[PDB]
């Protein structure tokens, strides 16, 4: 976090398009490709978008992406319950010489059973 | 596949470090980054290494990579059984004007229970 800011928190009904912006500078989104992943703090991350706009293998087309200047978007379609996760993005910033992250963004899924 | 080359098997016995393999040429590997995943065919992707040597968030310490010239190569230090899966190395391929992809390597881990 900190380098990249994403909303803290998203919430959607099912069937929805529910979007996730990530912002960040000129040394970061502005120059390099941008990465989006789904993770449970402590286990390895779940690949969703690549190279600012791709899908890696096994992942649903309902996930989309696009990255505009120094700001990038993901979008999920069609929100199902299995969609509740917090979602990352992260780029590499020339000023770190490493990757810099968003925050996450804990995203809820209504209308599930109590 | 086909566009790096990967062992098509790989096994060991708990506690040693073994190592993968993944070929090139100038315009992937020898020019741009190298990432390393786990897969299931048909779900997404765990990331374990990205920016060609760079372990993501959740990612334990046994696992390393380094790159030199148009190779690429993933070690697993402490073998576990845990370990057994699907290893996949990815490039952007500067001739496909997309990612390009290794075929996969099965690890196996030996002695456990049947």
């Amino acid at each position: 976090e900190s380098v990249l800011t994403q909303p803290p928190s998203a919430s959607g009904t099912p069937g929805q398009r529910v979007t996730i912006s990530c912002t960040g500078s000129a040394t970061d989104i502005g120059s390099n490709s941008v990465i989006w992943y789904q993770q449970v703090p402590g286990k390895a991350p779940k690949l969703l978008i690549y190279y600012n706009d791709l899908l890696p293998s096994g992942v649903s087309d309902r996930f989309s992406a696009s990255k505009s200047g120094t700001s990038a978007s993901l979008a999920i379609s069609g929100l199902e319950s299995e969609d509740e996760a917090d979602y990352y993005c992260a780029a590499w910033n020339d000023s770190l010489d490493e990757p810099g992250f968003g925050g996450g963004t804990k995203l809820t899924v209504l209308g599930q059973p109590k």
